[PDB]
Parts: C-alpha cells; sequence; structure tokens
C-alpha cells in the first residue's frame, strides 16, 4: 500500500461507516489527526467499531484480534508506518479487556493506538 492509497483508504472507510451514525464532523476531524482527548458520543465509539469491523480486526463484541491486526499491517498501512503500527498494536493488544461494552472496547483500543504512535497516525 502506498501513502496515496492509504490516504484514499481513510476516506473510503469513513464513507462506508459514517452514514450509519449521527456524528459531528468536527469530532471525526479530531480522530483523523489522532486527537482523542474529548468524551466521545456513543455513536462516535460505535463508529470506531464500524471502522475496525471493516478491517476485520475486532469482532461484534469489540474484542481486538491482535494476531490478525499484525498479519494485516502490510495491507492496512504504508511501509513507512509499518514499525510504528506494529508497536502500537502490541502496546494496545489488551486494552479491550478493561472495558465491558463493545463500542467502548474498540474506541479505547483506538485511543490507546493514538497514545502509542508517531506523527503519522491517522484514523479513518
Ligand atoms: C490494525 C491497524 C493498526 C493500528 C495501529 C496504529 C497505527 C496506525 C494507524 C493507521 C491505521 C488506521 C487505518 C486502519 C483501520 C483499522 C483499524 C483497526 O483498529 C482496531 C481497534 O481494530
Amino acid at each position: 500500500m502506498t501513502m496515496e492509497q492509504f490516504l484514499t483508504s481513510l476516506d473510503m472507510i469513513r464513507s462506508g461507516c459514517a452514514p450509519k451514525f449521527k456524528l459531528k464532523t468536527e469530532d471525526l476531524d479530531r480522530l483523523r489527526v489522532g486527537d482523542f482527548n474529548f468524551p466521545p458520543s456513543q455513536d462516535l465509539m460505535c463508529y470506531t467499531k464500524c471502522v475496525s469491523l471493516m478491517a476485520g480486526t475486532v469482532n461484534k463484541k469489540g474484542e481486538f484480534n491482535a494476531p490478525k491486526a499484525l498479519a494485516q499491517l502490510p495491507h492496512l498501512v504504508p511501509p513507512e508506518m509499518m514499525e510504528m503500527s506494529r508497536k502500537s498494536v502490541e502496546a494496545c493488544r489488551d486494552t479491550h479487556k478493561q472495558f465491558k461494552e463493545s463500542c467502548e472496547r474498540v474506541y479505547q483500543t483506538a485511543k490507546c493506538f493514538s497514545e502509542n504512535a508517531d506523527g503519522q497516525f491517522m484514523w479513518p
């Protein structure tokens, strides 16, 4: 995946997920630049779950599949983001176990990624 293909994938994942939820574009803009420092609505949390379901890296219960996420990295991120993404996944592989509710499990995993990344981090 090239960087151009990655940037395109962000918008195509957004376009598949956003229309299923009542969201604020401003909130999406913040997640897109890796800024998760605000209380998410329930729909925003479930949007992060929708995105992760599209990648196949969570199940319906919001449980994160770290082995699958790691194996899928070459298909999800460009080469220049591979090592940073691997370390993010490893740092956050168990985050979901700390929460009871499906959407929140995914949201908190994504927030954990955002805290264990570099400046290349972007969320769809
Ligand atoms: C499995 C994705 C690796 C995330 C590690 C953080 C590094 C870079 C962020 C760019 C990746 C975002 C676009 C890929 C969408 C898959 C999101 C999966 O996230 C979860 C919680 O399953």
